[PDB]
């Protein structure tokens, strides 16, 4: 009875996904699983998977192509083609099996409050160049370090924003309290609707498609080939409205994310009872 270490990045959403994995593995295989919530950021999840410290983690397709793949391929904005380059690229580079993606897109999103976008005429990311000497931005450290992040805001848009580096769990409160007026939101985050935040349109298309999918070593899939069929029951499933409600239940209502993942997969017929 092997026990697989399933970890996630920071936030309720990868903890929900890791528990969804654990529920499907424990029911449909002879293995158990342990969920490591908020295990780290993208690179730490990536190097722990290659080092064998963790077994599965939900990785996003544009994050493979931009951060994990070196040199980064020039991909399209079609999510199926971004997945195919990410799956073939991460198998070529690090021998990691990238299973089939989910339906929803959880992208990076430049978000300002609803008052600020109407006060300053902000509708797209290019509109931040009008006002970049006025508002203060609060970004996560990884978004600052990423070429599909604040570095791409500098490179593709010309935006040299007044950026304060933030922890991920404190950026939504600070945009709510008014200490910052720009933050790196995630598309399926419940704090977008909870804090009246208006997502600015990616008019120059800096951000690639970002669909989540299980990422694991190829050797683990060769040892356990049932892991492919079991976890691909989530493939092409879970909408943006469904995932944002799961983040609302765990992150805001304080529900246990193993329970939140269990009721959802039972409601969709993906889990027993
Ligand atoms: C889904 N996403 C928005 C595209 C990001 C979110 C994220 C980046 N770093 C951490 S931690 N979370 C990612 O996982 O790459």
């Amino acid at each position: 009875k092997e026990n697989l270490i399933i970890a996630g990045k920071a936030g309720p959403e990868p903890e929900i996904l890791a528990n969804m994995y654990k529920l499907l593995i424990e029911e449909n295989t002879s293995m158990t699983a342990t969920v490591k919530p908020n295990f780290g950021t993208t690179s730490f999840l990536y190097e722990a998977l290659k080092k064998g410290d963790i077994d599965i983690y939900p990785e996003f397709t544009g994050t493979v192509t931009e951060s994990l793949l070196q040199p980064s391929p020039k991909v399209s904005h079609e999510p199926e083609q971004v997945y195919q380059v990410a799956r073939d690229g991460i198998a070529k580079q690090d021998h990691l099996a990238y299973l089939k993606p989910m339906s929803y897109q959880n992208t990076y999103a430049v978000a300002v409050p609803k008052k600020i976008a109407q006060e300053y005429g902000l509708k797209t990311i290019s509109d931040l160049k009008k006002v970049e000497g006025q508002l203060k931005a609060g970004f996560t450290l990884e978004f600052n370090d990423r070429e599909d992040g604040n570095k791409g805001l500098q490179s593709m848009y010309g935006l040299n924003l007044n950026v304060a580096t933030m922890q991920p769990a404190l950026r939504y409160q600070a945009i709510h309290s008014g200490d910052i007026q720009i933050t790196d939101a995630y598309s399926t985050d419940a704090e977008l609707e909870r804090y009246d935040l208006q997502v600015l349109e990616d008019d120059k298309q800096l951000f690639p498609p970002y669909q989540g999918a299980p990422l694991m070593k190829e050797a683990l899939l060769k040892k356990h080939p049932e892991l492919e069929r079991v976890l691909n029951t989530l493939a092409g499933k879970i909408t943006e409205s469904q995932m944002s409600q799961l983040n609302y239940q765990v992150g805001v209502e304080g529900k246990s994310a193993k329970q939140v993942a269990k009721e959802f997969l039972q409601e969709q017929g993906l889990l027993k009872k």
